[PDB]
């Protein structure tokens, strides 16, 4: 006994990927055929990781405003990948366009979105701007597990919004990957701040939940005022911030129900009892925070991935009554 | 004159007083009218008792304007409107007149892409429903600190762009300067938004009297019943005002200022006053907030000094979720 | 079938042989229809022989569209309108198709602000003709790439957004896919943008025939003379266009199709093919370059094989001072 | 005999100034008022001069995109100068619009212009989209020529163009100084690549065809496709390159008419001829060049001020028939 026989399957949109052709999420036999490069014109460079490096750019021929991601030639299966989602999740709510690929280095060409940065804009942010704008999150989220699509990388930093029109798109697919029902993904995705405990406990059997927890580490540090929400130094002290939140009695009891071995570098994880959330209500968030948030981020931010709420279960909270549309 | 029972407004009651002469006297006024033939019609928008309005083309522009032609019987009235829509250039969510032209004037304004109310109203949620009359609060607030009554808030000349979020009060036609101590035309707005001071013939009112046509337009977004106050005439009006606010409150109005009542109401009945919180049916019950009927308590009221200000509406809790100060 | 003389399109013939049979079988199209109720109607645009278009409101997204309701009597020819609106949702400059929804059947299209054509084509600049019809024919230019001829190319058809220099070809419901060797109606298109090949009942035209009815709108707007070939029917159509493009040509143009003339032009005379400089007065001669007469000389031709393409006029050199390319 | 008294007066716009109120032009007792800074956050350096530093910002209350201009507390004069400049040409055509000022270091608020550089946007031009901008920007020369004021620093630099709305905004009025007719004005204005004869030889007496030259420079560069169109090394190397195309004769007749005393280091200047503005023309650029172009730039690159074009007299030229709107 290896492998993991208790095993968990998506509750929503677990057998999507079966009822569309081969050429769907075969990403690796993907035929990228590239269009001319200089159409585009580097102008200034945005920021860069050490997967990508993106710039703003031209479309010499249209003349507006684009952004280029310059790949690194090292690894293919994971650039036909990232084609690959964006190609599908193509017209899509709030999804990031994807307008031209070109080569000689693949290079991806994006939609501009007039954005401003987030550790700015936010602190701007009234209760229907963060109900609105999560909203709009949610309708994306949504989308792309309905395609059997995971992002696996949900963050405010991955998330445009320009203002000014009221739009919305999540952007940065490198680290999305198909979902098959029963498929062993690697735990290493997403960042820090934003990990579920799947990932911290190598569950490396998750589904769409993943992008949920991240989803509630965004509310909730919006709302609360607390960014980030569950602030941890390591991938083990990450852990440890969120049963220090979520007590210790769910914590052993999500292991032992899907038989995970916790690796005995946690065993310094104390007794912890559940929180109330609002004990981290102060004066600063208590016009954000209501009973009605309270509630949805107690059914987001769970250990059992099953059991919490999905992109469309979110949406029908009566958290989003102010701003849905009927 | 007219003997009666004296009121001020309690707020931007000396802006005129800090004002040159220049400002207010809008007969004195005289204007550089330009060429009509930059502007021609291309389809008709809307009649009028007063004026026909149609939508232009700025054909050096291009652009979208909206013409607004007025029959000219009227030269100090005429001159009224120039000098208002001349004196609000720079107010937030106010109208821009954007040329003058030449038989008859016209009056060129900008063209605001929107859906009619009871189109749009119906789709709005309580975020659109705080915010829309917020940025329709910033108009009114500034031109009562520009000492300018609108005098006609209704939905019809509230103009939105909904795609772009963005709000227009529109047709000053029956906006006047506001002087401490003077009787103005009580046949001024329109029937379910006309204030209690117009329907007992009290024509010392002020920059209240768009607060309540205010209050009239949030107490049917949020009830959900347009209008809030239907009334037949000007006088069925006044008795579906007390239905609700009650006779006790109408008779200490009517005392403060000594409103002698006309002959028709008559047979009027005794109305207890009815709560606010019983409109709220299951259809509204989630546009229906605890904070909105305090603000929708402090704006419909018989006395107009007692109204919630433009500005103290804006500041009210109701807004809390939607105001950014 | 009818025995005449045979005419293939020497461009975009066998595209529909690079495409399945689910591509032009617009009659097993099965059409996933959605409520209606989530669009309502705001003002009727305009009437119609076969629909009723009006402006709409998208109750969830409360942007403004655009809805085409249509006479239920044929159903082939409403799956057909929707079949080539769906096969060129990423034509550029091609109207945007949204939905469909349910009586009768509706065709939600997105919406664009413009102004009339002949109250903004006079106002247009050398710049503004270049620039707006070389838009068009990018959208005439994929619909041919794709199988699909207009087949109604006129200014009504073609909404312009001047404020943001867009441009969207519409009315798509005489369009109809394009396979060599058929006879398709000659009752397309309106008078004045008839093509030569209508009006002598040569029924096997093409792709071509978009490209007369674009050379009528281009000499219009150039030589400012709406319409550029003013006939009071579909006969005196003809005879305005022999009038200019000469008796001599149009002799050798029916000796190519063997065309057996009607009766009716019994009387016709012999016109002399007037130069297409000769168009030029002193109120367009800014509009009327060298390079204008040799495009308007090669789009302008009784022989519908001897015009430009969509792409050859594009490629011309009338557009240099525009095209990127 | 010291000052010059063969004098120089504005052929247009000679006496505005003496029309308007002495608090127009009195730009040394202008009254700022200013307003909480805190309003706005800034987000990333644009870029900077060592007169200034500007920074893309956010209308915290207004959540939308400026860009706010710290200028260097060591001058005042100065400051205010450009503050009394911006508020009066604040309704005029393709003008950068100024929309606070702040301190606690003096901070101006500008509008925020989508923009794209011009070294790239440029090259992308064709015949009708140089007529265009061209004009949008002889609009804004026209407008504050009639307001007594001079930009006295016309470069593509200092030019925004939104293609995306075909947009044109005039920016960087910090040489911009009011128009009083017989005033000597420091000839150390502008750019070497844009600046005047006039400034070139130290005459004073200059006006409003300061700006002349310079949109003559950006449009000869431009059609010609060549950036800059007179590339010299040094202010002296400057002027070398003038009169190699316009030639010495009407360059010695330009100082004989104005008596100018041509410092000595001009000496090794020596006989040239002027030049046909057709040399110039390329098979790269001769769709650019048109009769109705070589016509309007040989009237607008003159060595006498008062000859050349005024911005309304270029704007009526047939080389912007095609684009303007009657
Ligand atoms: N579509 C887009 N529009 C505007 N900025 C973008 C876009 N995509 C990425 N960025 C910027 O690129 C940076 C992130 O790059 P990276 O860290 O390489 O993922 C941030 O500054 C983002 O704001
Ligand atoms: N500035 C404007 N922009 C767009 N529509 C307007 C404007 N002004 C008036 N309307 C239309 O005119 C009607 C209002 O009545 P009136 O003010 O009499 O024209 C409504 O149908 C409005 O949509
Ligand atoms: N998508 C659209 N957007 C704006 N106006 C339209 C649209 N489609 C049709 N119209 C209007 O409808 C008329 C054209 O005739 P029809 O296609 O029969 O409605 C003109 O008045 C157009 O302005
Ligand atoms: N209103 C504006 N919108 C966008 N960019 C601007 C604006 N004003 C100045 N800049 C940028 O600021 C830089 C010039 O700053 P400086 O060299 O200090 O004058 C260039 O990168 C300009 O594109
Ligand atoms: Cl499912
Ligand atoms: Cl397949
Ligand atoms: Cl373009
Ligand atoms: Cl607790
Ligand atoms: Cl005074
Ligand atoms: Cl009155
Ligand atoms: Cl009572
Ligand atoms: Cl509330
Ligand atoms: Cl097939
Ligand atoms: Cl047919
Ligand atoms: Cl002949
Ligand atoms: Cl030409
Ligand atoms: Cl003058
Ligand atoms: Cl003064
Ligand atoms: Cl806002
Ligand atoms: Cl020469």
């Amino acid at each position: 006994h290896r492998h993991n026989t208790v095993q968990s399957v998506s509750r929503v949109y677990a057998d999507v990927l079966s009822t569309k052709p081969q050429s769907y999420w075969d990403y690796d036999d993907l035929n990228i055929k590239w269009n001319p490069q200089e159409n585009y014109e580097i102008l200034r460079k945005l920021g860069r990781g050490k997967y990508s490096e993106v710039f703003l750019g031209i479309d010499l021929e249209k003349r507006e405003k684009v952004v280029i991601k310059v790949l690194k030639p090292v690894k293919r299966k994971k650039i036909k990948r990232e084609i690959s989602i964006l190609k599908n999740l193509v017209d899509g709510p709030n999804i990031i366009a994807m307008l031209d690929v070109v080569r000689e280095t693949p290079g991806l060409i994006f939609e501009h979105i007039n954005n401003i940065d987030f550790r700015s804009l936010y602190p701007t942010f009234t209760d229907y701007d963060i109900r609105f704008y999560m909203y709009e999150l949610l309708k994306a989220l949504d989308y792309s597990h309905s395609m059997g699509i995971m992002h696996r990388d949900v963050k405010p930093h991955n998330v445009m919004i320009d203002h000014d029109k009221k739009l919305l798109r999540l952007i940065d697919w490198g680290l999305a990957e198909y979902y098959h029902p029963g498929t062993e993904y690697n735990v290493r995705v997403a960042s820090r701040y934003f990990k579920g405990p799947e990932l911290l406990v190598d569950y490396r059997l998750y589904d769409y939940s993943l992008d949920m927890w991240s989803f509630g580490c965004m509310l909730a540090s919006m709302v609360f005022m607390k960014e980030p929400f569950f602030h941890g130094k390591s991938n083990t002290d990450q852990l440890v911030q969120i049963v220090r939140v979520l007590g210790s009695k769910n914590f052993k009891k999500y292991l032992e129900k899907y038989n995970i071995s916790l690796g005995e570098e946690y065993e310094d994880i104390g007794y912890y009892n559940k929180r109330q959330w609002v004990r981290f209500m102060n004066e600063n968030n208590k016009d954000l925070v209501s009973q009605e948030f309270l509630d949805l981020i107690d059914r987001l931010l769970r250990y059992d991935h099953q059991e919490r709420l999905t992109a469309k279960e979110a949406m029908k909270h009566a958290y989003f009554d102010p701003i849905r549309v009927a």
